[PDB]
C-alpha cells in the first residue's frame, strides 16, 4: 500500500523508499524499493560482514592488532582516537565501525580488504548485484542528486541483509558475531529500534549523510513467537540544505503494519 508512503514523503519533503521482508511468509512491503539511495555510513555493516567473510579464510585475522597513528584519524572517530599507537584488533574496529560508525575505524578496514571496490567485489560474490561503493569516508556522504556512487536500493540492501544474518552467506560463528555487532548498534535509538516493541531482538546499522535530507537505517528484527523480519529504510531530498530521524522511524511502523506485525 503506497497511500501511507507517499503521505509521510510529501510531509518530510523528499523520498523515502522502503523494502520489508517476512522471512516466515515470504510477504513483502516495497515502496521506492528499488530507486538508488546514499548508503552513507550504512555501508560499514556490510564492510563488517566482509571482513567476518576474510575471516573464514584466514584464521586468527578478528583478533589481529593493527597499529595506527594520529594520520589515521577521521572526523567522527569516537573509539579509535582513544586507541592510538597501541592499535585496536581487526575484531574491535568492526564493532567501533558498526555500533558507533567509527570512521577512522572503517577507513582502516576498508584498506585491508582492498578499498571500496573490494567490499564492492564481496557484495557481489553473495549475488548483490546493486551495491556500490565508490569512495572513502568522508567523501562517500556527498549524496548527490542522481550520482550512483556510494548508492544501493532498499531491496538489495535487505535482501543482502537477509543472507548475511539470516541464510548461508556466512559461516555459522560469523553469521551469529554479524548479528551480535548489529545487536549492539549504539546510534539507532530514534530509528527503526523506535518502531519495534521493547521485548523484541533487533540489530541495525544506521547512516547518515548530513545533505540531501539524505539518512537511512536497516535492521533485522525478531518479534517473539514469529520468524524475523529484515527491513530498509532510506530517504534523501532534492535541495542540499534539506534536512534529514521521525521519519525513518514512522517508515518502520509503516512497514512492520503492512506486514501484518502486531507491535
Ligand atoms: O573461523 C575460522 N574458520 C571458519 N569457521 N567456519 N567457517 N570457517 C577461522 N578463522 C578465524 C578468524 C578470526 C579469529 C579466529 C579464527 C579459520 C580460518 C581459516 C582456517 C582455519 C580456521
Ligand atoms: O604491540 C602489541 N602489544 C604491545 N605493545 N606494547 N606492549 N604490548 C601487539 N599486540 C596488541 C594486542 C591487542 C591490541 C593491540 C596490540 C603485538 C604483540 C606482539 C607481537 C606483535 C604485536
Ligand atoms: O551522523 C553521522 N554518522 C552516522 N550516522 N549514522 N551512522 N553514522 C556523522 N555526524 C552527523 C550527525 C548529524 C547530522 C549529520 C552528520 C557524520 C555523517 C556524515 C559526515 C560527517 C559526519
Amino acid at each position: 500500500v503506497a497511500e501511507p508512503f507517499a503521505k509521510l514523503e510529501q510531509d518530510f519533503g523528499g523520498s523515502i523508499g522502503v523494502y520489508a521482508m517476512d522471512t516466515g511468509s515470504g510477504a513483502t512491503v516495497s515502496y521506492r524499493a528499488e530507486e538508488r539511495f546514499p548508503l552513507c555510513s550504512s555501508f560499514k555493516g556490510f564492510l563488517a560482514a566482509a571482513v567476518l567473510a576474510r575471516s573464514q579464510q584466514q584464521a586468527g585475522l578478528l583478533d589481529t592488532p593493527i597499529r595506527y597513528g594520529k594520520n589515521a584519524l577521521v572526523p567522527w572517530s569516537p573509539i579509535s582516537e582513544k586507541y592510538l599507537t597501541t592499535g585496536m584488533t581487526v575484531a574491535e574496529l568492526s564493532a567501533a565501525a558498526v555500533q558507533y560508525s567509527d570512521n577512522a575505524a572503517a577507513n582502516l578496514l576498508l584498506k585491508e580488504l582492498g578499498g571500496p571496490a573490494g567490499l564492492t567485489a564481496f557484495m557481489r560474490s553473495i549475488g548483490d548485484t546493486t551495491f556500490r561503493l565508490d569512495r572513502w569516508e568522508l567523501e562517500l556522504n556527498s549524496a548527490i542528486p542522481g550520482d550512483a556512487r556510494d548508492t544501493s536500493s532498499p531491496r538489495a540492501v535487505t535482501e543482502s541483509l537477509q543472507k548475511l544474518t539470516l541464510g548461508s552467506a556466512l559461516a555459522a560463528p560469523q553469521r551469529q558475531q554479524f548479528v551480535d555487532w548489529l545487536k549492539g548498534n549504539t546510534t539507532g535509538n530514534h530509528r527503526i529500534r523506535a518502531a519495534v516493541p521493547a521485548d523484541w531482538a533487533v540489530g541495525d546499522k544506521t547512516g547518515t549523510c548530513g545533505v540531501y535530507g539524505t539518512a537511512n537505517d536497516y535492521a533485522v528484527v525478531w518479534p517473539t513467537g514469529r520468524a524475523p523480519i529484515v527491513l530498509a529504510v532510506y530517504t534523501r531530498a532534492p535541495n542540499k540544505d534539506d534536512k534529514h530521524e521521525a521519519v525513518i522511524a514512522a517508515a518502520a511502523r509503516l512497514a512492520l503494519e503492512g506486514l501484518g506485525v502486531n507491535g
